């Protein structure tokens, strides 16, 4: 298992524009287009990203390309951030994926605000970190996914994804 498979499982794949659980326009594999209510606005962002006139519809290859870029970006976000990098660096391969999963979903900045969990992860206090992570809007708004990620951090295995 690896980061791509992981997130592909967590985000699903949709080739047509859609409103996510928060009402934001998205597409592909968890690619947020815009927080704006205008579908035209989302259509324009999509066309700009793809480089063609899409009509709100994309191909699988295209969706995978957006995903690769998005995965690349999450990683760079982690490496650039003074708070994330040291944690990332301290972790093992499986857990790094869990970290990437979160940065992908909520951005460098959202993850960097989980101060206490970050610190516990850095100390390898798995059970405490998992309890701390669960106290969040993140968890309450994405119960199933959040449990899979927290479980990964807790265990250091891909068991949650089998
Ligand atoms: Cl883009
Ligand atoms: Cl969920
Ligand atoms: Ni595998
Ligand atoms: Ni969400």
């Amino acid at each position: 298992m690896n980061i791509f498979e992981m997130l592909r499982i967590d985000e699903g794949l949709r080739l047509k524009i859609y409103k996510d659980h928060e009402g934001y326009y998205t597409i592909g594999i968890g690619h947020l287009l815009t927080k704006s209510p205008s579908l035209n606005a989302a259509k324009s962002e999509l066309d700009k990203a793809i480089g063609r006139n899409t009509n709100g519809v994309i191909t699988k290859d295209e969706a995978e390309k957006l995903f690769n870029q998005d995965v690349d970006a999450a990683v760079r976000g982690i490496l650039r951030n003074a708070k994330l990098k040291p944690v990332y660096d301290s972790l093992d391969a499986v857990r790094r994926a869990a970290l990437i999963n979160m940065v992908f979903q909520m951005g460098e900045t959202g993850v960097a605000g989980f101060t206490n969990s970050l610190r516990m992860l850095q100390q390898k206090r798995w059970d405490e970190a998992a309890v701390n992570l669960a106290k969040s809007r993140w968890y309450n708004q994405h119960p199933n996914r959040a449990k899979r990620v927290i479980t990964t951090f807790r265990t250091g295995t891909w068991d949650a994804y089998k």
